[PDB]
C-alpha cells in the first residue's frame, strides 16, 4: 500500500534489523538513567558500544548501501517511498564521511579532554583543559573537511547537527537578535513589569507534593500514561523513543524552586507528543520520527515557553498548585505567573530565562565559528567567552565554571550544535502566530485545558510528517515561509511591553 | 590467566557482539513485565523477534562456528576455556539440528496450539486442545530424531533442557519417591502435625505492608539493593541476569496469602545469588552464568524451602511480620511456621507444598515419556492423568482445567521441561546435608541471619564454575557424589516425622 516498491520492500526488511537495535539502544540508556543499580554500568557500557558499531556496520553494508543506490534511481516512487530514500541516502553519507581510524582518533581524543575539562572544572583551571580543547579545534576542522562544506569551513558542522543549516543561516537570525532583542531586553530590566527574581524560588516541597502536580499537568495534556507513554524520575530530564506507541520523559524534584520540575516536564511533554503523533503507518521505517534536533526544540519550547509560561496555563494550574503545596496560601496567580516569567541576566546557560537565553547561545556561535572557520588557541577563548558575555548581557565571568567552564560540549568535540537550541526557541514562537490564525482563541484553549485541537494543528502540520523532508523543506510546507527571528522579538514585546 | 589460546581469545572477541544481543534481549524482556506501556508490546515484539533472529545468525556464522571447531581439535587447553568449547559446541549443535522449515511449522502449530490451549482450557473442554496436542506430539518425536539420542527418543528433549540428563536418571529418582517419599507423605497426611490449611491464607495486606518485609528479608540476606541488584513488581516473579554485576528480581502482591510473596522473593534471591556470585573473570563470555536450570532450581529450591521454610527462618522474621500486619497480632510463631509448612493434595502444581510437589511432575513425566515412546492419542492422555493424579495424592480432578489443562507447558512444545524442577528440588536437599557437615552450626546462623558464610559455601561450590562443568561433572566436583534422591526422602523425613 503506502510502500509497494520491490526495492523499497527490500530495504525496509533490511532495516528493521537496524531499527531493531535502535530500540535496544534507547532502552538500554533510558533504564541506564532510571533504574540500573550503579554497579552494572561497566557491563551496560560494552553492549552499547558492541550494538553501536553493530548497526554502523550494518547501515554500510554494501548490500544496504547498494540497494538505495538503485532505488535513489527509481523513477516510479510515491512520496513516502522517496522519503525513505533520502532520509537513508543522508545518513550512509554522514555515516561514511569520516574514516575508520578518524572515527577512532575522534573517540580518543574526546574521552581525554572530557576527563580533562572535568579536571579542569573541579580545579576551577581551565589549563588542565586548554591543551585538549585545541587538539578539538583541530579535530574540528579536520570534520569539516571529511563532510565538505560549500562556503565556509563552520557551514559543514552545523549541517552535521541540523540538516541545510548554513552559517548564513545562524549569523542572520542572531543579527537580528541583536538589533531588536537586545534593546527590547534592556527595557524589560529597568521596566520593572517582570521581576529579576521571586520568592517562589526558595519554597520547599516535598517529592511527593510536586510529582502529583506533573501528573495532573500531564493528564490535563492528555498524555498516554501507561498506555503509550511513562514518567519518570532520572538525574537530567530527556525524552526518548522506544516506538510510535511508546514514548518516555523524565524530570528531576530537586526539592525547591517548583517551576523547575513543571516546565521541565512540559519541555520534555513537547518533544513526546512529536513522537507519539508519527504516522504509525511509518512504523519501523527510517521516514518514522522528529527530522532534527532544531525542530525537536521548537516543539519543547512551544509547549514549555509559549504554553507553559503564559498566563491561562497558570491560572489552569493555579488550584493544583495550591491543593499541594502548602506554601502555596501566601501566594495569588499573579505570583506564580511572575515567578514563572522571570527575566534576569546571569552566567548559567540552562538558569537563562526566555529573553536573555539566546544571548547565551549567541555568544558560542560567535567562538564556534572563529575556532573551525579561523585560527584561534584556546588561550584565548575564556577570555572571549567573558567580553561577549560583558558585552550581551552585562556582566562578567568571575570564574571559568561560570564561563567558558559551564557546559562539556566543546569536550564532547560537539561543534556547531548550539545554535539547535535558539532556532528552537524562534521556531517556537513563529509557529505560535502560525497556530494562532486557524486558532484565534488560542489563549481561551489553554485556560480550558482544551489542547485536543493544538495537538492535531501540531501533527497535521509538522508530526505527521516525521523524516521525509529535510528541516526546511518541512517547515515551508507547515507554516508557508522560511524561519525568522522576526517572529521571537514580536513575541517577547507582546509578553513584555 | 584464565583465557590464553590465541583462539579461544578470537572466540571470545566475537562473543561478545552474542552476548551484547542477550544483555538487550534481557533488559527488553525485563523491561516488557516491569515498565513498558501496555501499547508498546508491538514493536517490543518485532524488536525482539528481529534481535533473536540476529544472535542467532551470529552463533552460526562461519567464521564463529569454524574457530570453534578449531578450538575444539587443541589439545593443550585448560578447564576454563575447554568450558568456553563444550558450551559454545552444545548451543551450535542444537542451532543447526532442526531444518529452517521444521522452525517455521514447529512456531505456527505451538502458537496455534497455545491459543486453542487458551479457550479449551477456559472453557473446561478438552476437545478444543486435543488435536493440537497430537500435533505437538508428533513435532516432539520428530525434535527428538533430528536431535538423536542413544536409548530412548525421550533422552533427545530431556537433554534438550537439561544438559546431560538421561531418561534413566529420571526415571531413577522418581521411583525412589514412589517407594520411600509416597509412603511418607501418607504418614504425614494422616497423622496432621502439620496442617492442610491456615486462616493465614485468607488474611489481607496492603501492597506497602509486604514490600518492607521482604526488603527486609533481602536485606537481612544481603541483596545488593542499588549496587548491583533490584527488586520490582511483575505479573510473574522471575529473575534476569543482565550481567554479573547487574541481577534483578521481580514478585508479585496478591494481596492476601503473604506467604506467597515472601518465598517468592526468596525463591527467586535464591537464583539470584547463583548469577551475583559468578566469576567475574568470566565477564561477557559463554561460561559466565547459571549451568542448567536444574541447577538453578536447586539454588531458589534451597532459599526457599530449605531456609525459607525452616523454624529458624519463621523465628529471624517473625518480629518484622508482628510490625508490618496488624492481623499478626492473633498469631504465634508456630502459627506461621504451621502456616509455612502446610501439606495438602491439590489438583494445581504451582499451588503444591514441597511434599507432594514432585508428585504432580512426576505423572507429567511417566505421560510424556509414553507420548515421546510409544504411539498415544491425545485423546487418552485426561484418563491417564487423573489416574496417577489419584494414585499418587488420592484425588481426582472433575473438570479439564484441575487436571490436563493446567499448564501451557505442553501446549508451548514444552516437552521434557518439567523433571528439571524435581532435580531442583532433590539437588537442594542434598547440599543441605553436605552445606551441615562444613557448617555445623548452619541452623543456628539461618536464625541469626549470618549467612556470609553460606553464601560463601554456595559459591565455592557451585556459582564459581559457572558453566565451566556439566551439570553432573558439577556435582561431582562439588560433592564428590551423583544426584540422588534419597535426601529429599530424608529431609522430608527430618522435617516432619
Amino acid at each position: 500500500e503506502v510502500f509497494q516498491n520491490e526495492t523499497i520492500k527490500q530495504i525496509l526488511a533490511k532495516y528493521r534489523r537496524i531499527w531493531a537495535i535502535g530500540h535496544a539502544q534507547s532502552v538500554l540508556g533510558w533504564d541506564l538513567e532510571v533504574n540500573m543499580p550503579k554497579e552494572g554500568i561497566l557491563e551496560r557500557s560494552v553492549a552499547q558500544g558492541e550494538l553501536s558499531v553493530l548497526s554502523h556496520e550494518l547501515l554500510l553494508h554494501p548490500e544496504f548501501v547498494n540497494l538505495v543506490e538503485k532505488a535513489k534511481g527509481l523513477e516510479n516512487l510515491n512520496e513516502y517511498e522517496r522519503g525513505i530514500v533520502r532520509v537513508l541516502d543522508r545518513s550512509i553519507r554522514i555515516a561514511r564521511a569520516f574514516p575508520p581510524e578518524f572515527i577512532r582518533e575522534v573517540s580518543e581524543t574526546t574521552s581525554l579532554a572530557t576527563k580533562a575539562w572535568e579536571e579542569a572544572k573541579a580545579k576551577d583551571d581551565f589549563s588542565k583543559f586548554e591543551p585538549w580543547l585545541d587538539k578539538i579545534i583541530s579535530l574540528a576542522k579536520r570534520a569539516a573537511e571529511y563532510l565538505g562544506y560549500e562556503e565556509e569551513p563552520y557551514d559543514a558542522l552545523l549541517d552535521l547537527y541540523e540538516e541545510g543549516l548554513r552559517t548564513r543561516d545562524v549569523e542572520k537570525m542572531f543579527e537580528v537578535l541583536e538589533k531588536k532583542l537586545k534593546p527590547l531586553l534592556d527595557k524589560i530590566l529597568e521596566e520593572g513589569k517582570v521581576p529579576r527574581e521571586h520568592p517562589l524560588e526558595k519554597e520547599k516541597y516535598e517529592r511527593e507534593w510536586m510529582e502529583r502536580v506533573n501528573l495532573w499537568i500531564l493528564q490535563k495534556f492528555g498524555f498516554p500514561l501507561g498506555t503509550r507513554a511513562r514518567l519518570d524520575v532520572s538525574a537530567h530530564p530527556f525524552t526518548t523513543e522506544f516506538g510510535i506507541r511508546d514514548v518516555r520523559i523524565t524530570t528531576r524534584y530537586e526539592g525547591y524552586d517548583f517551576r523547575r520540575t513543571i516546565l521541565s516536564t512540559v519541555h520534555e511533554f513537547g518533544h513526546a507528543l512529536y513522537e507519539l503523533q508519527q504516522d504509525e503507518r511509518f512504523m519501523f521505517t527510517p521516514i518514522a520520527g522528529g527530522v532534527s534536533l532544531g525542530i525537536h526544540e521548537s516543539q519543547s519550547r512551544f509547549w514549555e515557553n509559549i504554553i507553559g509560561r503564559s498566563k491561562e496555563f497558570v491560572e489552569l494550574i493555579y488550584p493544583v498548585l495550591k491543593e499541594n503545596l502548602p506554601f502555596m496560601s501566601n501566594y495569588t496567580p499573579e505570583d506564580v505567573y511572575l515567578y514563572f516569567n522571570i527575566v534576569r541576566p546571569d552566567f548559567i546557560r540552562t538558569e537563562a530565562d526566555v529573553v536573555t537565553y539566546n544571548f547565551h547561545i549567541l555568544l558560542r556561535f560567535k567562538l564556534e565559528r572563529l575556532m573551525v572557520s579561523e585560527e584561534i588557541k584556546a588561550k584565548d577563548l575564556p577570555e572571549m567567552w567573558n567580553d561577549e558575555m560583558e558585552r550581551l548581557l552585562g556582566i562578567r565571568p568571575r570564574k571559568y565554571s561560570e564561563g567558558i567552564l559551564q557546559d562539556i560540549h566543546w569536550a564532547h568535540g560537539s561543534i556547531g550544535y548550539f545554535p539547535t537550541y535558539t532556532i528552537g526557541t524562534l521556531l517556537s514562537a513563529q509557529l505560535y502566530y502560525h497556530i494562532k490564525k486557524d486558532i484565534p482563541d488560542f489563549e481561551e484553549k489553554v485556560a480550558k485545558a482544551e489542547f485536543d485541537p493544538i495537538k492535531a494543528w501540531l501533527r497535521e502540520k509538522i508530526h505527521r510528517w516525521g523524516s521525509i523532508y529535510p528541516p526546511k523543506e518541512l517547515l515551508k510546507k507547515a507554516i508557508g515561509e522560511d524561519m525568522d527571528a522576526e517572529y521571537f522579538v514580536r513575541w517577547v514585546k507582546e509578553k513584555y511591553l
